[PDB]
């Protein structure tokens, strides 16, 4: 019925019905007008001519090694280039944030309710007539049907990239401080009310399990020591609720920041690793301030590590998945004379892009071992048993798999694989389409396109008929891969501009908070200023072991 | 013992402390360096000779009334001055927020955590040796002895500016929307979580309390037929928790948004006229959106009356305060190339300073009665017994009091008046020239500088004895006005700043909010910018009387 049901309106213009039959797309400030916001104006055209493709802007990214070598050397070419990486991107987010799973208006309800992840295009009216609007059958495919004959790895495939699993295991826990979905209420609900970085999953959502994981002496966490390593304390301990099966031992119930970071050796590591890390920073803090007492150690300890994890998922992180010859920088005062938000918001779609199973191997290997899902999952003796510095190595050396370039979820994991397709349906997501639309990206003509391979996509244009049809989720892990790299196209084109404004838009980058005092003097400036994937795991692994976040 | 507790730092550098007896000013960006950020760089010196002071400023907004008069009908040079007034300002105020009444250096919890107010200034820290930080005595004169001798009413001294009790109504009504106190908690906490304008005062602060106001059809509130006028539904009906004395009849116990709102007929008043205007507005979207449901309505109408309020208050409220020749505007644009954060949190400064109770008269006068205070507290038959009609003529007739100049406190609120003084100081406030200072107002060097007179000074030397230790609140009421002003100087600096960014950074005026598909239509949109005091009384109140902020 609802007469935007087709989603008429182009190049960002907002559709609004005019009556039970008709509509009218605002095109204020989009560069076009007409009907249905597609006819250009002037200035527009020069833009759209003078503009590149993202594939060729990457194609300049990864290429001319030598130039780039040049540019990371000529610090104020490096600030410029990078300047120019985090404002292109900043267009194509709305903050203030707009819409959400029940408004596909502008409402009060949805800028000011806290509990919703917001979403990049809203959702499909409930009363249209097909599930991506108007194209399509009544019902989509067997999400069952897709997940096995698309998503299902057969033989692994491992990521080109050389990615390993100290990444995987880092953008799980990193991940998972903006990512908490409510159950209770549904997917498109939220429980880290922060939405953002920070760091949540160390010093808990509240501040009644923050102190229930504080020593308050010296600002520090509290911990145990076993068999002279450190470790997060336990739940008998502490009275921190986690989720942890009934037959796991009251010794190995881990607590800390995040509920569920128990579930998972690989969290359980970096939960511990950013564990010693404050406590670290805590030291260090009190022998520049025996003045200060144990609330403003703690405070300023946990803006540092704010800092720090900011810098090395930049430097580090991102870097390592973009593949880019560019030298990546964190630096704040590069927005400082620049149009910009400091304030974000969890994008539903940010969330679902970013379930990287694929990532997951067949088996864990440590040491001598090879562990399989079963015997990985909730073991933390598994950590006990090798400890951080056996793992650091060991995840060094384990590649990880490929993301895109479809046939890579671990079927041990299936059933979440399904639920992303199920969950993505009853949110209501438009199709892949609209979502490429929306970020600027030329809609997809055949499914030999998306995939760029045949059989593949014989089998989704089997199941959907029109690629206009197709889901975003799937997409994503079908998508044809950009050369020798772990995603394709539309991942690279949602995930970049939510990543960086959750990573930009925290405050301690606004130029109030972006000042040496603010984290205790220069030399808590410096820790965060110097902070790298590397440092993190030497600093708190013993014997200071190498690490990366690829297969050297 | 604190070594930054006598306030070193100058021109916004940060106090931190270095060693039990040594600090350090942190002075970047702050235009100056030096130990303590004195010494002005070159580029700041230019500025600061360049720089009229605000009483120079304010001085042409209020003279040459024939330029101002050409200039108000320019387009292009209003935009460009209001755009002026709007960004000027800007930089007094710290976004994303800073300190609060327990964290005088930054924390992710003094920014992360909503119940607090803000502060535009640290508090002094618990362990000063004074209350002011170093200066003064072990303890600030009684406050008692400070409200009597230079705060409390002997005649009435009316407002020169002819601000009357439709102004002084709508100011209660307008910011005790974003003024609630919790006071479980304590007075540097706030109920109002929004931390703006979002008409909680008329939906409600959660969803569960909306809801229990709201019709559920044409996306209109409850409402009631009382001799044929429209009025708020009752307690009864709705199960709304409304604050009423226990001897009030059931039948009297309106609910409204603000549940204190049913204390002062004044603020019931407001409440019914902007009750009928939501349902007003409805009845419009519904004629233009025969297809819309009672939710989208609903929330429509919501975002409208924020625009309206936002404009009202920009074009009228401020408008009349001002004195300005200057024709203010309401305009999102003037922002849209310029730097600015679409976010707020209320200060407690700005709280303290809106604590007008001098506007209040010795009687309220409606028709040919006289009433009390204590006859018009609590008493809506008063309301009903007259009608909007004639509250609103009657309002729009009394003068309303001059909020400094001294001496105008109504005694039968001086218990609020105490309040402020103790609750300031219970908060650990800096004095007021600590704040002049922070305004970029220079301090005052005698009491007789501030009141500009003698005899209040006389006795504000002989309490306080040094000037530097004298408080804002105080120091507010008391201040030389402006001349033939309602306000001194430091209350217009330092409330035009928290004014305009609660105003403008609503979200409504930013970019993707800014339009009329977020409103409706060209129809709703242009409720909101044709809006003013006098359409809404007049589309809502029988008769269309004429009102007006000021006495005729
Ligand atoms: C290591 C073994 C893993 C298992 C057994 C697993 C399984 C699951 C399960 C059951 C969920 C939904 C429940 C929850 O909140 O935890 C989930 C969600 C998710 N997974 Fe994983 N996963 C694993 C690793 C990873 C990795 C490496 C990533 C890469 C970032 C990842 C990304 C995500 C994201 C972003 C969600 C949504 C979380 C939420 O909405 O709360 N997972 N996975
Ligand atoms: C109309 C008769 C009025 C009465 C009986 C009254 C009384 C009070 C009382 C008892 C309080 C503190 C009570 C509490 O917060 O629990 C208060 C606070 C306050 N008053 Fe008034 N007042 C009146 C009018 C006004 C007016 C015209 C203004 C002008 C703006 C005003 C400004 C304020 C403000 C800003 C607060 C702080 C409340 C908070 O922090 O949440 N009042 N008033
Ligand atoms: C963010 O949006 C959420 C979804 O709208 C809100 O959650 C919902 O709030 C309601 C309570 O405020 C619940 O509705 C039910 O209403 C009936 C009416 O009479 C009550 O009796 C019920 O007790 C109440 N709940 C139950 C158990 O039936 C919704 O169930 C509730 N949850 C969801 C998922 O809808 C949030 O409240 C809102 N957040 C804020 C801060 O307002
Ligand atoms: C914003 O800051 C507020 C002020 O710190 C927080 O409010 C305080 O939270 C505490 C709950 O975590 C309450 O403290 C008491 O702690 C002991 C622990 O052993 C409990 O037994 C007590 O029951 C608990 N309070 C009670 C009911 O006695 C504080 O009372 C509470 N309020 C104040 C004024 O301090 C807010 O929690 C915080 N907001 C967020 C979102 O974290
Ligand atoms: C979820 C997500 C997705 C992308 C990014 C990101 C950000 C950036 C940058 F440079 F803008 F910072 N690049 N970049 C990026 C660029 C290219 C690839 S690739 N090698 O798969 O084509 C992979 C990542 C980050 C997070
Ligand atoms: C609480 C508060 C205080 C000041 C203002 C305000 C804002 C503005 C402006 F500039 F933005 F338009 N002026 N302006 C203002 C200016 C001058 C006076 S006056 N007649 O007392 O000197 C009174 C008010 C608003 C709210
Ligand atoms: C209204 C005309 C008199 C005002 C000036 C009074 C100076 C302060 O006088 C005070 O008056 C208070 C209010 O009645 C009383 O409660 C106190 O006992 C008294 O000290
Ligand atoms: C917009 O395209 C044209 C107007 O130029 C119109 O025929 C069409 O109906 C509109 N879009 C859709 C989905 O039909
Ligand atoms: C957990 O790991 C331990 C130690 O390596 C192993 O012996 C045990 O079998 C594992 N338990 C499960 C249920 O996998
Ligand atoms: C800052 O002012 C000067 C340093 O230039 C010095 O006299 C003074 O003591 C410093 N701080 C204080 C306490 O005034
Ligand atoms: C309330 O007002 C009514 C009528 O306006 C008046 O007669 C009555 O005395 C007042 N009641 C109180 C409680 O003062």
């Amino acid at each position: 019925a609802n007469p935007c049901c087709s989603n008429p309106c182009q190049n960002r213009g907002e559709c609004m019905s005019t009556g039970f039959d008709q509509y009218k797309c605002d095109c204020t400030r989009t560069g076009f007008y007409g009907e249905n916001c597609t006819t250009p104006e002037f200035l527009t055209r020069i833009k759209l001519l003078l503009k590149p493709t993202p594939n060729t802007v990457h194609y300049i990214l990864t290429h001319f090694k030598g130039v780039w070598n040049i540019v990371n050397n000529i610090p104020f070419l490096r600030s410029l280039i990078m300047k120019y990486v985090l404002t292109s991107r900043s267009y194509l987010i709305d903050s203030p944030p707009t819409y959400n799973v029940h408004y596909g208006y502008k409402s009060w309800e949805a800028f000011s309710n806290l509990s919703y992840y917001t979403r990049a295009l809203p959702p499909v009216a409930d009363d249209c007539p097909t599930p991506m609007g108007v194209k399509g059958n009544k019902e989509l495919p067997d999400s069952k049907e897709v997940l096995e004959k698309v998503l299902l790895r057969r033989e692994f495939i491992p990521d080109p990239q050389g990615s390993n699993m100290m990444f995987a295991f880092f953008a799980q826990h990193f991940t998972h401080q903006f990512f908490k979905t409510d159950h209770k209420r549904g997917p498109g609900f939220t429980r880290g009310l922060g939405h953002g970085v920070d760091l949540n999953h160390i010093y808990g959502e509240t501040l009644d399990r923050q102190h229930k994981l504080r020593l308050f002496k010296d600002g520090k966490l509290k911990y145990q020591v076993i068999g002279g390593e450190v470790y997060p304390p336990t739940v008998k301990d502490t009275q921190v609720e986690m989720i942890y099966p009934p037959h796991i031992p009251e010794n190995l119930q881990f607590a800390v920041g995040q509920e569920v970071f128990g579930l998972v050796p690989g969290l359980m590591m970096y939960a511990t690793i950013w564990l010693r890390e404050h406590n670290r920073v805590c030291d260090i803090l009190k022998q520049e301030h025996p003045e200060w007492g144990d609330e403003q150690l703690f405070q300023t300890s946990r803006l540092i590590l704010i800092g720090e994890t900011i810098k090395i998922v930049i430097e580090d992180y991102v870097q390592h998945l973009s593949g880019y010859h560019f030298k990546l920088k964190f630096d704040p005062e590069l927005l400082f004379n620049q149009q910009f938000q400091y304030q974000n918001r969890i994008a539903s779609e940010f969330n679902t892009l970013y379930h990287w199973h694929p990532l997951l191997p067949d088996t864990f290997n440590i040491e001598d071992q090879e562990y399989s899902f079963k015997q990985f999952l909730y073991n933390n003796s598994i950590l006990l048993e090798h400890g951080l510095t056996q793992f650091v190595e060991s995840f060094t050396r384990q590649i990880a798999g490929r993301v895109a370039g479809g046939r890579n979820v671990p079927i041990a994991v299936q059933a979440v694989a399904k639920a992303s397709i199920d969950q993505s349906r009853e949110m209501k997501y438009q199709s892949l389409n609209e979502y490429r639309k929306r970020f600027s990206l030329k809609p997809y003509t055949s499914f030999e396109e998306l995939t760029g391979e045949k059989e593949m996509a014989a089998e989704l244009k089997a199941l959907y008929s029109d690629i206009d049809v197709m889901e975003l989720y799937p997409a994503l892990l079908v998508e044809k891969p950009r050369p020798d790299a772990i995603f394709g196209e539309t991942m690279v084109e949602l995930g970049a501009p939510f990543s960086l404004k959750g990573l930009m838009g925290n405050p301690i980058c606004s130029p109030q908070y972006w000042k040496p005092s603010t984290f205790g003097g220069e030399v808590g400036f410096k820790i965060i200023n110097t902070a790298s994937i590397q440092s993190l795991i030497c600093n708190n692994v013993k014997g200071c072991p190498f690490t990366s976040f690829n297969v050297q």
